[PDB]
RNA sequence: AGCUUUGCGCAGUGGCAGUAUCGUAGCCAAUGAGGUUUAUCCGAGGCGCGAUUUGCUAAUUGAAAACUUCCCAAUAGCCGUGACGACUAGUCGGCAUUGGCAAUUUUUGACAGUCUCGAGACUGG
């Protein structure tokens, strides 16, 4: 259902933001371009 | 092969964000939520409770705003004077420091403005 699409997308995106900030936390790269 | 539809995912431009976006593990819900319009019609979530990550930078207070200071002593132009020295009371060279260096020949400013085709003129009432 569409609410489950929103929840699955938002939790995949939350772990995606979490693992990008995780790879910033390890210090492999400076953070991406802010705009 | 190209066009294209629908759903989903990714990224990007822009817009919106407390009558917005959600969670709900409590209950109810297409075996029908919720309906004053059109009701022998419409058809999706509803009621409560509960929310509103991360990095960077600025500014303020504060003694201190969190990534491995202050203080004393000494060293880093010339005219005179004192010695030392040199050359004939005088002259010269270097050194030293116990006064001075804005009144025509110099270092405390006759300068400033104006106009004309490298060169001159005007004014400072």
């Amino acid at each position: 259902t569409k609410k489950e699409q929103k929840k699955l997308r938002r939790q995949t995106r939350r772990e995606a933001q979490k693992e990008l900030q995780e790879k910033v936390r390890l210090g492999l790269m400076p953070p991406p371009e802010p705009k």
